[PDB]
């Protein structure tokens, strides 16, 4: 039951080992994990996101956003997994 607090830092790694400077959205963090085949940060990060609920003025985005307009949806285009 004490493991619930151990994950509190896990969600931090998704941004601790990346360049959140410009960006600040999911997918990226899941990329480094998907490099081998992992795929949890997707729903995991989002699940904990609502829990952590970061305060305002912590978006790290003055008045710029390009990666958010590019609408990168090429990932779904390669969606066709299959078990067994």
């Amino acid at each position: 039951e004490a493991s619930s607090t151990a994950i509190r830092a896990l969600v931090k790694k998704l941004i601790a080992a990346e360049n959140p400077a410009k960006p600040l959205s999911d997918s990226k963090l899941t990329s480094l994990l998907s490099e081998q085949g992992i795929m949890v940060a997707r729903r995991t990060v989002a699940k904990y996101r609502e829990s952590l609920s970061i305060p305002p003025s912590n978006q790290r985005k003055q008045l710029v956003a390009n990666s958010s307009s590019v609408d990168k949806l090429a990932a779904a285009l390669e969606h066709h997994h299959h078990h067994h």
